[PDB]
């Protein structure tokens, strides 16, 4: 039903990792000794940048017009739990994931002449590769895809003089949920307000 | 100078993840006590799921927390994780990741540890992952890269590759102008994907 495709110059990474998933060493598309993927910027600037002939194959070879591809990016648009559930209704995911000052940018421009293209940020912090981001996404995307095939509490019900919420032990499903709501909504005022626009 | 402690019931999860930085990570069944060596319980207040026990936790933290620890205990119900506060644990001298996974882990233990340590309950972003190891090894990364609005697209040889040219700018040589188009592109770009910044 669903096949995810990886790309990477450190396959290894997804190791910790229906749905065929698969993982590609991004130097198998190099055809010199060095096996070599970066180059230096145009414009000057610190670091490599990936180069488009060796993206441009590996994508030339992975991804079809059904595609939708994901490159991870800390200037896309943010990742979040309507994009997983839209994702999981996918056929073909494919990651690229970027490494050094990330991917040339006509990798994306030419992909999107045959496939769509989603430039996707996790969060805003900077990691040092796309690896740990497309965890990240597959993590949330097969989460979802499993389930279709506030606090929490267990015993004991008194632990270090911290008792567990009375409510809780109620039985009654009316009165929690009541409570349930009410701490979600205390969280959010003084930890995400901005949710509350 | 630096010393992480990431707690989990999948070890192997921060394998490919690893002497100014002190990197461990341990099991959660080492400090379990019965035969099946079980972290988790059914909720109180019923709900789907199992909850991770509070005694196994506490007796954890116990022996690897001291008083100067910040222990990030990852959360979707957290405050968001971002470069700022990447930069911030970047300063700390011992870090205690503390991953969650089933429902999560009994909220007695965020209570309890901060009777004695800093604490901070932290979510990587507006989406649901199935555990915290992927987010411990975001945030990991994200400091260990400090340790070691929108960004610009980025290009390398050749300067015209799929009839997708390099800006011109990018060539001139001229530090002013690439300087004024970067920041025009950084702009129009927000504009775009992150409008609310
Ligand atoms: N917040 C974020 N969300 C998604 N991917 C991100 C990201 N931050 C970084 N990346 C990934 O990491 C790659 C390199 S970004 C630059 C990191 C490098 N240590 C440096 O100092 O330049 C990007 O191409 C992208 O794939
Ligand atoms: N956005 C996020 N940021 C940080 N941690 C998260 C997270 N989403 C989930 N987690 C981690 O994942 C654990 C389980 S929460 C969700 C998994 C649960 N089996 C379910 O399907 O509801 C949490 O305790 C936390 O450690």
């Amino acid at each position: 039903s669903m096949r995810i495709d990886v790309v990477t110059i450190f396959p290894a990474y997804l190791d910790p990792l229906l749905v065929d998933l698969r993982v590609h060493d991004l130097r198998r598309w190099t055809h010199d000794a060095h096996r070599s993927v970066d180059d230096a910027p145009y414009g000057g600037g610190p670091g490599m940048v990936m180069k488009a002939p060796v993206w441009g194959e590996a994508l030339d070879e992975i991804a079809s017009a059904e595609t939708l591809l994901v490159v991870p990016t800390p200037a896309g648009v943010l990742f979040d739990q309507a994009t997983a559930a839209r994702w999981s209704a996918e056929r073909h995911l494919v990651f690229a994931c970027g490494r050094y000052e990330g991917i040339d940018q006509r990798v994306v421009e030419d992909a999107a002449r045959r496939m769509r293209v989603e430039e996707v940020s996790i969060g805003d912090y900077v990691l040092p590769g796309g690896e740990s981001a497309a965890v990240v996404m597959i993590e949330a995307v097969l989460r979802l895809l499993d389930g279709v095939l506030g606090p929490s509490y267990t015993r004991p019900p008194s632990w270090r003089g911290l008792d567990v919420p009375e409510v809780l032990l109620s039985g009654d499903h009316a009165r929690i949920a009541a409570w349930r709501r009410e701490v979600s909504l205390q969280r959010t005022r003084e930890r995400r307000p901005e949710l509350l626009a």
